[PDB]
């Protein structure tokens, strides 16, 4: 039902992925890691508990990205946090890259 | 400057009104309330300090938004909190009856 | 230093990730893998030896790219075939696959 | 309606116009020339049969191409050949001597 932005910034020892989920619930947040690719999916419910709508233009429902992440960066060590409004990931880089090369034929 | 997403709603007691404002600076924020208009003020600043871009679909930058308000909305009695990426504003709705409940 | 463009097709059995490469020194043709990144690189030199410039729309030099390729591509078995100006590469669909599950703190 | 990028090389005896167009339907494919204009056309069919996009930078559909030449260039002799991916047209040049060179075998 919509898509959060994201962003991705090198931070020498590691790399730190951000998706912009203001207001979501913390508890349906899930995230994933796997083959350089980050998952995260969750959801936002409208405020029936808060009040009825006068105008909104927030975009409510079900979100999820994918997003490729650099050959450095490892499995192993991951952190996320959610603050203000933004869920960090913090990812750690492998110092080794298998260079596989593929013959052309 | 860019302007942050907004909602209205209606509480009985109060309206809610709602901005995303996300990784915002705190002390930059700025809010405002005169003649049935909110108007809200501050900066997202790039960070510059937290690492290097590799990618960002992020909008930086200065943010100004004027909502109008209901006229029913008070100007005694508003309140703003900043929790979770969200300003609310909660302001009161000028009261029409001169009964008075009691909480016991 | 240019890149060319590229196209990521779904086959069912497989994946197929084509460079539009015309008139490079097929030669200088390089394609490696690592980590869901392909990274296609090569040199077009000028054609200094079939003449001289009127006027060029063409770009020439040196170029990468480096392309991520989704999270069910297989590091095992890519075939890489050129024909024609388009540089293909088959990737396979993978079985099993290790995920992890990140906690939001 | 996309348009091929170009190319226009003096090759001292002729021009070399050069067309850079990878994969399309070499079938309807069609040259012409009439007043030192060079018209090509043809088309680019999606690959339906190869898969389906995931994404793609590749323009698809219909193209076409007008190239005003030389005021040096011949409207006779002129001679096509389509290879990997770029359409070469060969151009002969206005003769400007009536002395004839005489390669001997």
């Amino acid at each position: 039902t919509w898509e959060p932005p994201c962003e991705l910034l090198d931070c020498g020892t590691n790399y730190l992925l951000k998706f912009e989920v203001p207001g979501i619930d913390k508890k349906s947040l899930s995230l994933q890691y796997s083959n350089n690719w980050v998952i995260v999916s969750g959801n936002k419910n409208m405020p029936i508990d808060e009040g009825d709508f006068c105008f909104t233009e927030i975009l409510y429902g079900q979100f999820r990205r994918e997003v490729p992440v650099p050959v450095d960066a490892s499995k192993d060590g991951i952190k996320a946090y959610y603050q203000e409004g933004i869920l960090y990931v913090k990812l750690l880089k492998v110092s080794n890259s298998n260079w596989v090369n593929v013959e052309i034929v």
